[PDB]
């Protein structure tokens, strides 16, 4: 047997994302279009500012704006949450603390519109520091890579993650983005609640040299591991 959630996410799905944020006041959208096919883990979208210049630097928005994309391997496909929730979706919640600096806090909303995947996201930083290396334009526009590891909560009827991300600076050293999540179906039906494993992710981001608008292309692949 297959699973229902599952189904969805055999061919190349289209995404959309919409983000709204503000950041010590300093306000601004994001919308992102996109693909993905979770049997090679494989993403590839684009985002655009739609209100001007970012005011936070892209990297440290990666993270915020579908892991429903995750390839489970065959063996582990009865931990994976996140299609489990699909069509009716998930809220992914999480704090972000930037070490000696401020915090994200997001909310977002993933669920199918059709046979489109939307992640709708509210974003809320707070406690920056106005020249630090968030708001002051520090951080190499590079990639990031880690480990997101998966526990269940039964409470809540779905699952935490942690996770760090290290951001390098320009000056060679690296901020810490240590990540707290949570998600929650939003339907009322049977999800799968998971042994405690890790999504392996990497994130390539690249500029598309004929855009004039702020924005980030990324190619992503993510892939469930930590059972054997």
């Amino acid at each position: 047997m297959v699973s229902k959630g599952e189904e969805l996410f055999t061919g190349v799905v289209p995404i959309l994302v919409e983000l709204d944020g503000d950041v010590n006041g300093h306000k601004f959208s994001v919308s992102g279009e996109g693909e993905g096919d979770a049997t090679y883990g494989k993403l590839t979208l684009k985002f655009i500012c739609t209100t001007g210049k970012l005011p936070v630097p892209w990297p440290t928005l990666v993270t915020t704006l579908v892991q429903c994309f995750a390839r489970y391997p065959d063996h582990m496909k009865q931990h994976d949450f996140f299609k489990s929730a699909m069509p009716e979706g998930y809220v992914q919640e999480r704090t972000i603390f930037f070490k000696d600096d401020g915090n994200y806090k997001t909310r977002a909303e993933v669920k199918f519109e059709g046979d489109t995947l939307v992640n709708r996201i509210e974003l809320k930083g707070i406690d920056f520091k106005e020249d630090g290396n968030i708001l002051g334009h520090k951080l190499e526009y590079n990639a990031i890579s880690d480990n997101v590891y998966i526990t269940a909560d039964k409470q809540k009827n779905g699952i935490k993650a942690n996770f760090k991300i290290r951001h390098n600076i320009e000056d060679g050293s690296v901020q810490l983005a240590d990540h707290y999540q949570q998600n929650t179906p939003i339907g009322d039906g049977p999800v799968l609640l998971p042994d405690n494993h890790y999504l392996s992710t990497q994130s390539a981001l690249s500029k598309d040299p004929n855009e004039k608008r702020d924005h980030m292309v990324l190619l992503e692949f993510v892939t469930a591991a930590g059972i054997t």
